């Protein structure tokens, strides 16, 4: 795992679960083209996106679908989705877990980054 | 005027009205003594908590009573209240505002130090 | 007057300064369109993007081009910018703040919706 | 582990090391006892404070000890430290993990809460 995404719920104290992640990457043409997606599991996290082969330097788009997971609660949220958006690996490789703190108006994101 | 407290409501998208602050100042005993309180305004803040010349360095607490807030809006919170402990310093900008985040079970603390 | 921007310094305790802003709408062929654009003030704030006429329902992103700043502190930055991605809506409050808490690994941003 | 504290410095992206923590109960006569304490590993995590036949229903306070963590990196930070204050266990036994995210200037907790 060169990429971990984890999702908390600030209104109920809880993972965040089964919301839809899809990471992109920076093309040579400067679109972003899809590199991998999947969904949060019981424990809010989203293990196994991508290898450390894949994961080369680059720019790459980390899309939270934080608003299906609001209405699913019966909640209209402000945001579409938390993106992040990051420069990867540009030292050599890394370990990156994105984590994502949610409420109805408000996210934060944090990035923690380990040198494996 | 040097101190000022600002609340947000992250679930409503709000400020966080009719919030009770307490300010305490710490005693030579090592205990708090009650300094100043007030209530949040509609615009969620709280202003004239106190005046330059009272508000000598020190040791202080701020206290936001986030529980009742979140009691009276029927939502389960997870903290009694949130509490902001900080040194007053005269070398420092001279006016504090205390901002506060609000979540059920999250809140944030940002102190802006300023020239007013 | 409907969108105005804040921006602070979690590091520095202070507002974030000369911070560039982009706002862009989404076009009906799914692009980005530039919409207004500044650099926050002294205050971290940015106010006079756009118009009530102009501001019609649709989806909007602010982007906020925080690597730029940290890396004029001299500070090595984890995002490329922070996004926030909405719907504006006419039915609810007509005043729209965003704000965003910087840090170099991390940030937060909050949406207040209010009536002026 | 009922009770653990996960620290997190946002301006380096990484664990925060060695931050010390106390906790305390609020005793009958409504004053703070000492429970536990101890100090985050290289993970930012503190485990074994304390057992599910200890931590008994009670309000407690984890004190995380912020400004001597910014003072050893050469950073002269606003807050004296993060204070998180909760009810636990009033309806039965929970788990209770206190995440803190640090900044000189600001810093945010959130607890995770999960029914054994
Ligand atoms: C515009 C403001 C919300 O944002 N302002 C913030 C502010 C002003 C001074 C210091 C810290 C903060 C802050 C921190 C986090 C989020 C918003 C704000 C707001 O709530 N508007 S109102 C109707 O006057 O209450
Ligand atoms: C990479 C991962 C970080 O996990 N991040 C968490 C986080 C970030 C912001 C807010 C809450 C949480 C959180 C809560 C529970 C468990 C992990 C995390 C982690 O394991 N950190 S480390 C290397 O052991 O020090």
């Amino acid at each position: 795992c060169p990429l971990m995404v984890k999702v908390l719920d600030a209104v109920r104290g809880s993972p965040a679960i089964n919301v839809a992640v899809h990471v992109f990457r920076k093309a040579a043409d400067d679109t972003w083209e899809p590199f991998a997606s999947g969904k949060t599991s019981e424990s809010g996290e989203l293990h196994g996106l991508t290898t450390e082969e894949e994961f080369v330097e680059g720019i790459y788009k980390v899309e939270i679908d934080t608003k299906s997971y609001w209405k699913a609660l019966g909640i209209s949220p402000f945001h579409e989705h938390a993106e992040v958006v990051f420069t990867a690996n540009d030292s050599g490789p890394r370990r990156y877990t994105i984590a994502a703190l949610l409420s109805p108006y408000s996210y934060s994101t944090t990035a923690v980054v380990t040198n494996p």
